[PDB]
């Protein structure tokens, strides 16, 4: 037995249901009748404003009759089973096996460790990535983003962090992302070893905004559930831009008119409130890294969302658009990209030579318009001379093949061969 309500308008792609009342965001379903039998369409509570149940279908809802009949039934799929696997915003499998067998579920939602209880970022994270690694040390708990325009290498990027990065588990959220790069991605940038050690949520762009919506909660709550075994897991968010484009065409859709970029006031409440989820646990126990990406309209720091997530992320990688065309992979701006935590993380003998590395890649590059003619006379701005000289070598250092691994020692090692006596 249950407490109905019914379907009375629909005019559009928000409905409306009388007699029932759920709470803001609640899955809601519609009946709709083939024939004899009976199946259900998903819905989602967006608004029970006080004139009436406000619905939108996760689905198709062609088939639904007037006053059809409404009700409630969220819990979803959680643990090691999910390794290995591809799953959707609500946990359905999406690449062909069974539902994973659980034996242990969870709320979606769930309350976050008081930004008090969490262990301070005091250990470093082996990204895999020698750029990285060298001159922008992630720790372990650390909130980072990854800004880059299309077609720079971000997902090749995140493919060699997935593949190469210490962690226990690996959780990648590809939250509005085309579906033939989801499935490149899972194919060709992961392959079996990737895919073996982590747990992917797709929710490609063609699908409901709340689905992607979802899709960003459940590989945000997968991985703070991995946290809370004791596991260390590496978060990968692809994108946050599309999580706001998705939370733009739920608002508008309910009415919420666009206070900044055409982006309405919620959008701004629900970056923070999901990038805030990430991050160290109590320790003894697990913890959170992770990165999350976000898509630059030819390089703009007017954008809202970039400038939203330069705010709340404990720093950030830059990819160059430039560095790609000139195959400069990975394709990392490192005097555009910053890493709050580094200098806490890495003792000064390397943090030294981070600073050198920084110092003698600058005075190159801005140089680098005034050589090219001859009118350098070498000799003078010692500075260019261990410049130039040492180029090869830290261009070199830079560089990273995708099938290359540069492990923390490796980096430290390649540094220290290519700057002091250790």
């Amino acid at each position: 037995v249950r407490r109905y309500g019914r379907l009375t308008r629909a005019t559009g792609l928000v409905l409306e249901a009388t007699g029932l009342q759920l709470p803001l965001g609640a899955t809601c379903i519609i009946e709709r009748q083939d024939g004899p039998e009976t199946k259900e369409v998903e819905s989602e509570v967006v608004g029970f404003n006080g004139q009436r149940l406000f619905l939108m279908p996760l689905e198709e809802v062609e088939g639904i009759l007037p006053g059809a009949r409404v009700y409630a039934r969220k819990q979803l799929p959680l643990g090691p089973a999910l390794l290995g696997r591809v799953l959707d915003g609500g946990g359905k499998p999406l690449d062909g096996l069974p539902a994973p067998d659980t034996l242990e579920t969870g709320a979606l939602i769930t309350p976050p460790f008081n930004p008090l209880q969490r262990t301070p970022i005091e250990h470093v994270l082996d990204t895999g990535v020698r750029a990285i690694n060298a001159l922008l040390t992630v720790g372990r708990g650390q909130r980072m983003g990854l800004f880059a325009g299309s077609g720079v290498g971000k997902s090749v990027l995140l493919g060699m962090m997935a593949r190469y990065t210490r962690a226990d588990v690996i959780v990648v959220g590809l939250i509005g992302e085309r579906g033939r790069e989801v499935k490149d991605f899972i194919e060709n940038i992961l392959g079996p070893d990737g895919r073996a050690r982590s747990v992917v949520i797709a929710a490609p762009a063609d699908v409901s905004p709340l689905l992607r919506m979802q899709g960003a909660a459940y590989a945000t709550r997968i991985a703070e559930d991995f946290r809370d075994r004791g596991q260390h897991v590496l978060l990968i968010m692809d994108s946050l831009t599309r999580y706001a484009m998705a939370q733009r065409e739920i608002a508008l859709a309910i009415g919420e008119p666009p206070a900044t970029k055409g982006y309405p006031p919620s959008v701004f409440a629900k970056l923070p409130a999901l990038v805030e989820r990430a991050g160290n646990g109590i320790h003894g126990g697990g913890s959170i890294t992770a990165f999350y990406t976000v898509l630059t309209e030819g390089d703009d720091q007017q954008d809202p969302i970039a400038d939203s997530a330069r705010a709340i992320l404990d720093g950030h990688i830059v990819l160059s658009r430039r560095l790609a065309e000139a195959g400069h992979y990975p394709a990392i701006d490192i005097e555009a990209s910053i890493s709050r935590a580094m200098t806490a993380l890495i003792t000064e003998q390397h943090y030294a030579r981070v600073r050198l590395f920084k110092q003698l890649l600058s005075s190159f590059q801005r140089n680098r318009d005034l050589v090219s003619v001859g009118a350098y006379a070498k000799g003078s701005d010692p500075m260019l001379d261990k410049a130039i000289t040492l180029w090869p070598q830290l261009e070199a250092f830079l560089q990273q093949g995708i099938f290359e691994r540069a492990d923390w020692e490796d980096s430290l090692q390649a540094l220290d061969l290519i700057f002091p006596t250790v």
